[PDB]
This record gives structure tokens, sequence and C-alpha cells, in this order.
């Protein structure tokens, strides 16, 4: 892990740093220091780790912690939140997948259902797309901005750059309120790449056992590739904080993505330092009490 953690380091976007994904953030790493074989052992001491922390966080009841999850098509999102949640306990993790809005939540603003799903004290929130998508497939495809009643959109020609300015203000104000109440949050962009995502569809495509899940509507969103790069960027490049961060990981190799994010999520939550309760005298007294109890019986 030693030269791992100072690599983990450089996937931090800083809040006063500038984006181009295509030129300086790989979506492959090269000088991987490990085998995937090691890789695979190491997130599974990470994922052991983090479901530690979760039973000290649950257990505490002080902090909520909050995880996002940004990523184009096939670049391993779903799989990686799946692995996530198999190592850890059901009753303090929720994961809440957004999709289109419903008619309902159409009628409230943008970040009203965001809100509505946060996780309590003591739990953590896995948001498996966010409110992020209201800066990323809307601004891509401005048309739906006309099916929101609170948006303020009658007609595409209305949307500039100060429209998208304006919410990546409100986002980051979000975020920091709630940084300040209580919630830990980490954001996490997976960053596949073009060639790598055209591969992982014809593989779908071609197995019997996968292609029935195939939706040929990802083939107009890879259409819309540079539309979607600039989108990216300009979050990027507005919403990070040190407080609220994003984290841009590469995506061409699965296993050294996860491990990535779980190496990612216990050294910002490592920072909590969270402990397991302790017995006091009077409550250790309880517990020779009732096992002198069972004894007698
Ligand atoms: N706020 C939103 N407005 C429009 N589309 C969204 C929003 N949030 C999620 N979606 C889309 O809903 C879809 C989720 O369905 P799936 O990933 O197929 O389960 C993705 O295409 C998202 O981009
Ligand atoms: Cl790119």
């Amino acid at each position: 892990f030693s030269k791992l953690s100072k690599y983990v380091e450089t996937l931090r976007v800083k809040p006063k740093q500038s984006i181009d994904l295509k030129k300086d953030f790989d979506t492959d790493y090269d000088h991987k220091m490990l085998t995937k074989e090691e890789g695979e052992e190491l997130l599974n001491l990470g994922i052991s780790k983090l479901s530690e922390i979760q039973e000290k966080l649950y257990a505490s009841g002080t902090k909520s912690v909050l995880i996002v999850f940004q990523a184009m098509d096939a670049a391993g999102k779903d799989g990686t939140v799946k692995h996530i949640m198999t190592g850890l306990n059901p009753q303090g993790v929720k994961v809440t997948s957004f999709k289109v809005p419903s008619k309902i939540e159409l009628s409230h603003d943008y970040l009203w259902r965001h809100y509505v799903a946060l996780p309590a004290t003591g739990e953590i929130g896995i948001f498996n797309r966010s409110h992020y998508e209201n800066v990323l497939v809307t601004r891509v495809h401005p048309e739906y901005l006309l099916s929101e009643q609170t948006s303020g959109v009658t007609a595409i020609e209305q949307v500039n750059q100060k429209f998208w300015d304006k919410r990546f203000q409100q986002i980051n104000n979000f975020e920091q309120h709630i940084s300040e109440n209580g919630t830990i949050v980490l954001k996490f962009f997976l960053h596949v790449s073009k060639k790598e995502q055209k591969k992982r569809f014809i593989e779908r495509i071609e197995l019997d056992t996968k292609n029935w899940k195939f939706s040929t509507g990802d083939l107009k969103e890879r259409a819309h590739w540079k539309d979607y790069r600039n989108a990216y960027e300009d979050m990027l490049a507005n919403t990070s904080t040190k407080q609220a961060p994003w984290f841009v990981i590469p995506a061409d190799d699965k296993w050294f993505t996860r491990l990535l994010i779980a190496e990612i999520i216990c050294t910002e939550l490592e920072k909590l330092n969270l402990t397991f309760p302790t017995v006091s005298l009077e409550q250790k007294a309880e517990l020779e009490k009732a096992k002198a109890e069972l004894v007698a019986e």
C-alpha cells in the first residue's frame, strides 16, 4: 500500500485546478504497483476494514456518510457498488439508484428527491447516480429541462453557461450545508475510455447471457461523448471542494478501480477516529452479574 497511497492523492480534484480529461487523467494506470492477484487481496482487506468502520459508525450515531457515483455507461459503476454492498451490513447501509424522475419528483426542485433520500446519523448512503445528473444528462439533452416545471426553462435557447453556474452554486451550497451538519461527502467519477467502453459494449452484445440486458440507447449517449466530457469537466472544475471532494478513478481495469475506491473511502473515514464503544465498570458489573444468574439456574 505504500506506493499506492501516494498515487491515490493524485486522483483527488483540487478546488482550484482545471480539467482536461483526455489529456491529464488516464483511464488506465501503466505504472501499476502490483499484480491483479495482489490487488484482489488488498481489496479484500479494504472491504473488511470498511465493514468495521461501518459498524463503528452505526454504533456511535454521530456522523453520516454519503457516497456518490457518476460514470458513463459500462464503466463498471453498478458492479463496483455491488461489490461494496456485499461486504457491508444491510442495517446501516442504503443504496439509492436514481433514474428518470417521476411526475411527483418533477413537481419539485431537482434536489428534493436527493435531500429526501439522505442518510441518517450512523448510516451510509450510496447514490448510484445523483443530483449531478442534473448537470450531466440534462446538459447534453437540455430538452429534459422542459419537463421540469420548477426549472424555469420554456425553450432550449434560454440555457446558457450562467444557468449551469448557478446550479453549481446550488449544489455546492447543498453539500456545504450537509457537511456542516454531520455528513461526510465523498464523490467518485469512474473514468472509462472510449475505446474500452466500446470493447465492453461489444462483449455484452455477444454474450447470450448478457445481451437480453443490453440497451441500444447507450449507443446514443456514446455518440454525445464530447458533449458529456465537456459537462463532466465543467462540473469537476466547479464542484470539488476540500469538504466535498471529487475523485476521478481510472476505470479501464475493474479490479484496480474497485481497489482504488475502497482504499479512498477507508482513508477518508479513518480521519474520523471511530472506535467501538467501551464497557465501563458499571456495565462490566452488570455483565458479570448476568453471567452469574445464568450459571445458577
Ligand atoms: N435527474 C435526471 N433527469 C433525467 N434523467 C435522469 C436523471 N437521473 C437519472 N436519469 C437517467 O436515468 C437512467 C437510469 O436508468 P438505468 O441506469 O438504465 O437504470 C440513466 O440514463 C440516467 O442518466
Ligand atoms: Cl475522454
